């Protein structure tokens, strides 16, 4: 490790890797630190679902996700256990136990909020949905010219889509995908459009998809190397970044304090440019530990002079979920072109279709799959092939329906026991609401309590705002109930419900963007530069200042690309030496 | 990849790595294949619990284990779901769904049996307990000379302990460990001895333990390399090994058929020596798919001519579990040397001890820890420091108590919700029974049904034998109830119970060892050579032919060392070229 | 009314406990009953007063659409008969 | 009905139950029959059902009914966790 770099990046998630891809490519001497370690095999920071074994056992990947989601703020537990043996030591109070945060009001929390500390961040396990935001959900990059704003976002999103390898074609030959999409498309009378979820992924075979990740964006190999002999990049895992050192004027960062978790030793690293991409929670934590904002319980009587909007106006999406069991009508529709005679398993049974007939509702590729499955597996009562890929359907956020939708199969909440209902019948429904930014909704950090890395303990003070946000959230629930019914009834044990606040992991606005610090109640400008500072940039969903329902990562990446352009325009790389 | 090696090893678990360590070191040109992929970071095949983040969040590692335990044989599901919507497609029968095995009697299964397909095998997640077996549990290596047999086992176990870095000192400064061990030691009136569980692990700091794994045994890096320029080793992950090719005489293996899971292509690999270390289930599967034993449902009327004992005499241990909440008496004992005056949190409160006093029950290191914790954390009602390591206690199997015991904290069954009871109070109890080998207890492979890798589907026909095994299992349960009571009452939700058969993952005897194929009803000799074959060896717990309660891996490793000695005595490495 | 034969797998019995080899008829179950074509929730009450000793007491009338005819070809007469009753 | 077993954590004054009841088409195939071998607790022929909700109007309406409860209930409040539709 050197003591001086051109650029230091904190965090090796997909957003930190966006900065690495852009700036390593442009010739900067870059160092990247991550508190977590190299996990994913020899492709550093890659998607953990890209093993042959997981894609043959997709029901097991939920466990991998759960194993790297560490809760942000757990309130003191008040469950009464009164069936202990009289001999066992028994509490007299509900004291602070087992990592709980005594600052946390359990009734004003994001209990589901969690963080992932591994190289590649949450992109080692994510669902890879990368929709664009429409104007209604999106911050302005150009103030008073909507066409210019549109053109800027189109350019950035197109580049981000390339970095992530976003596509909308990978599930086109799925019978289940078609069954669902086709039904919904026909039922909404032209007024809501259904398409494939945009997914950061490349199909390699009919039963394997290479899901994208941080590694897709930037391979995280140290440089120079044979393939990039004139690039300069070092990744340092197991390094907790603790403090950026401000000058007196709050115009420059002069150093980064790091803690090597293997040796235990602490160091300071100099750079020309500091980029914080540690996640929406941990960017904020690092800044607060560095003297930005206000440490401790908020108090308006003494509001912070440095970045007063930091940790305020936080947003998290409402999330509703259910699963459905495909309707009899839809299952029969799969085989509607078949002539079926006799009884399965008996000598005289047959399933035939007429290739190319005009009366057929499906193309030959579909009917071949169905016929062969029905004839070769007469023990099986469904017409859907066993290896048929999952549905991946959305109708995107619109004014009339201001929520994102995913009608799909997610690796999350498989759970623990095998499904009794055939998997080919099951479809997940996830609708995601937008949350109004409100000053009262805060992420703050204790001045006494510390987390597992001896850093100020995060605490939420959050409620979904009472007006539009709440009305829309409940309307969203209703919409999922109505729309899902067109596909099938609810699966027992996966009935319509709101998920624990924050379990969705789409937190934004913790270090939010705008044009003017005071007027727009914000922390970074449109180049993601922290107001007042020449050389400090923040990347991630914490920059997004708007109420958004769609998945935020692509938007955050687009903002990071724009920020890198600024850096390239304003800092000279050091000579390669 | 070459088409010819001196030695081919199937499986990169700790047993395959024992063969690699011994034979790569001795100058053989070695190839190793694993169906699974490089997981554990840059230390190939290492323990996944060796991240800073897991050892700060030990409650989360259960998820990692669950995520790589793929059930061996799941019977057809017969749960009645009668609350589907009338529109949903509804089954008329309990048909084969969701990977279930229609060959499997649900009432004669090892439902908990599972396999792990990752480089390093189950050693990437295991608990690292490596006790020796006493004579009663151990197969003979020398037939009619107990002293010679003892000396052979001592030599092999000592080497295996070195390979694994087994020790019994890593938890000596734990207050909780001491509290438990000291109490039990005093209560058994000299007739049962308590010691630390022997653990394959090296402590690096008071809050970090480097758990051993396959990587400890052999680092799995390709050779030649800078550190080993005259060694020759290649690891090939994502390669399913499907068949060994027998000659007509069943005296030699002529080839190994492999399937590259990335390209999809199939190849054949030649070696002088073939070693199968794919686990107790998958060794058996590979052999059966190669024409050993009998494919399909057993039928005595047509018993196999080649290795007729293969897949018979299988053993799995009964496992009983509970957790306890430490007694008030034990908690008060922690602070017995303290003079405590006043009320915690008040001006006049104090906790003192007299260093070096003869009346003290504890040494100064203990009383310093307790005093500082009690004075610095007056909000906390327990005298045990927050970072105190976990207990790791055993009384080893003996004739009078023929079960292994672990009195400890295991990463398995943390579960899902935070504990309401303080973790410092909680102790896990796992007692492990020995199971008599019986011919009727079988692992067999379907001639029609295939698993996810298109290999014959494993099916169990197992019941715990009715006599000694069953009497001992129930006596073992009682013993855990009696012994645990000395420490505290049961923790609600972790009451004394038998675990699902096979969840313990200590299956043995599937390809068992003995001196004479017919007389000892066995498959390999004491060099782990398959009877009749010059060049085929099996390694792993499937070799162990006895009823054993202790954890089998160290014993299996010892047998593998002996097998490697035979190979070194009988095959010449090729010239380094 | 009709409880099908139970097929829940209990595989954590102690080895000493008597363990079934089949899903035999146990505990009042009806071996005639297909569990997948049942009214599993159907039940009966055998006490004086019947189910009216516990019911919710909701007593709506049926409109024509739900109601059997008491008069065959005169809807007004049918309505008048039902209103009276 | 369905108070259950544990005290409600949510204040009872806030809680409203929703029960929507569908109509089922009479179909000859839907039967209540009695075993000629198996007997009930009063030594009478054991009742057995052979029932499925009919596939057409009955089923369409049942699912539309579910939707209607979801839509209508929303006007009053969100679902109570543990008592989801
Ligand atoms: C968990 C998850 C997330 C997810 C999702 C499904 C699941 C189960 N599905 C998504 C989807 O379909 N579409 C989408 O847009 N997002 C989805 N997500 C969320 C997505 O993964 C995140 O939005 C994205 O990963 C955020 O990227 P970012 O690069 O900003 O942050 P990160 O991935 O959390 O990585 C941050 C890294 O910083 C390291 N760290 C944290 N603190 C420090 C300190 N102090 N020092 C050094 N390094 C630090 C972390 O270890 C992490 O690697
Ligand atoms: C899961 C587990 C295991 C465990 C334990 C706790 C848990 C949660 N605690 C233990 C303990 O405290 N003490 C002990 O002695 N054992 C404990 N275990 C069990 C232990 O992990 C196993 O006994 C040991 O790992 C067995 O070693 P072995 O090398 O024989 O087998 P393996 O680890 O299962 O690895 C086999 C490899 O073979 C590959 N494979 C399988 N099939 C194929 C084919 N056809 N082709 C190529 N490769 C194959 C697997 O992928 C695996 O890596
Ligand atoms: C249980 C229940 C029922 C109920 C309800 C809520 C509950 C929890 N809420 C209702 C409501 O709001 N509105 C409504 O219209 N009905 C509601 N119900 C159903 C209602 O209680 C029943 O429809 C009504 O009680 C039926 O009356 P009926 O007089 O026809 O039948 P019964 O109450 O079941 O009584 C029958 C008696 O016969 C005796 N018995 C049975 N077998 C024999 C033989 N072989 N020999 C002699 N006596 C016999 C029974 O013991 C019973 O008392
Ligand atoms: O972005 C998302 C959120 O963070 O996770 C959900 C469940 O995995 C995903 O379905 C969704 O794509
Ligand atoms: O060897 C073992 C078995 O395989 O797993 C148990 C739970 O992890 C362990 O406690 C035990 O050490």
């Amino acid at each position: 490790m050197d003591i001086k770099y051109d650029v230091v990046i904190v965090g090796s998630g997909p957003i930190g890797c966006t900065y690495a891809r852009e700036l390593v490519g442009a010739g900067y001497k870059v160092a990247m630190f991550d508190i977590g370690e190299i996990d994913s095999g020899l492709k550093i920071g890659a998607h953990k679902k890209n093993t042959v074994e997981y894609q043959k056992n997709i029901d097991k990947f939920v466990n991998v996700i759960q194993g790297q989601l560490m809760s942000v703020s757990v309130p003191v537990n008040t469950l009464v256990v009164d069936t202990l043996s009289p001999t066992s030591w028994q509490a007299s109070t509900f004291f602070v136990r087992n990592g709980s945060n005594p600052e946390q009001d359990p009734l004003r929390n994001l209990s589901g909020q969690a963080v992932t500390r591994v190289v590649g961040g949450m992109s080692t396990h994510w669902t890879c949905a990368t929709p664009r935001f429409d104007r209604e959900q999106r911050p302005l990059l150009v103030k008073d010219d909507a066409d210019a704003d549109d053109a800027e976002w189109d350019r950035l999103y197109t580049k981000a889509e390339s970095y992530f390898q976003t596509g909308t074609d990978q599930f086109k030959e799925s019978i289940r995908h078609n069954l669902v999409l086709n039904k919904l498309a026909e039922e909404y009378k032209g007024q809501r459009d259904f398409q494939q979820i945009p997914l950061a992924a490349t199909r390699r075979s009919p039963t394997f998809v290479e899901w994208s990740s941080a590694n897709t964006v930037f391979d995280l190999q140290n440089r120079p190397n044979t393939d990039a002999p004139e690039e300069r990049f070092n990744l340092f895992p197991a390094v907790a970044c603790e403090r950026v050192v401000r000058n007196a004027l709050n115009s420059e960062i002069e150093s980064l304090h790091i803690h090597d978790l293997i040796s235990g030793d602490r160091f300071e690293i100099k750079a020309d440019v500091y980029v914080l991409t540690a996640g929406a929670v941990h960017n904020t934590q690092l800044l607060v530990n560095s003297g930005f904002g206000q440490l401790g319980r908020p108090n308006p009587t003494n509001p912070p002079e440095l970045l007063p909007s930091l940790g305020s106006y936080i947003t998290e999406q409402s999330l509703v979920f259910c699963q459905t069991v495909m309707s009899t009508e839809l299952i029969d529709s799969v085989k509607s072109d078949m002539t079926i005679r006799g009884t399965p398993g008996e000598l005289t049974y047959s399933v035939t279709y007429t290739p190319g007939a005009s009366t057929n509702k499906h193309p030959d590729w579909w009917n071949e799959k169905v016929k062969n499955h029905m004839m070769q597996h007469q023990e099986d009562p469904l017409p859907i092939p066993f290896e048929d890929p999952e549905p991946q359907v959305t109708t995107l956020f619109q004014p009339s329906h201001p929520w994102h939708t995913q009608i799909h199969r997610d690796a999350f909440s498989y759970g623990a026991v095998q499904q009794s209902i055939d998997s080919r019948l099951i479809v997940d429904w996830r609708f995601f609401g937008r949350t109004e930014p409100k000053e009262e909704n805060k992420l703050w950090f204790s001045d006494k309590i510390t987390d597992a890395y001896n850093m100020p303990q995060p605490t939420f003070d959050f409620r979904f705002p009472a007006g539009r946000t709440s009305k829309e959230a409940e309307d969203m629930m209703t919409d999922m109930c109505v729309m899902s019914a067109k596909i099938g009834g609810f699966l027992p044990g996966s009935l319509p419900q709101f998920m624990e606040p924050g379990l969705v992991l789409h937190l934004g606005g913790t270090h939010r963007m705008g044009f003017d610090e005071k007027e727009d109640n914000c922390c970074v400008n449109t180049d993601s530069r922290v107001f007042g500072f020449k050389n400090l940039f923040l990347g991630g969903c914490g920059n997004i200042p708007t109420a958004y329902g769609a998945n935020p990562t692509l938007t955050a990446m687009s903002l990071a690309i724009k920020s890198c352009e600024y850096i390239k325009q304003n800092f000279t790389p050091s000579p390669f030496t």
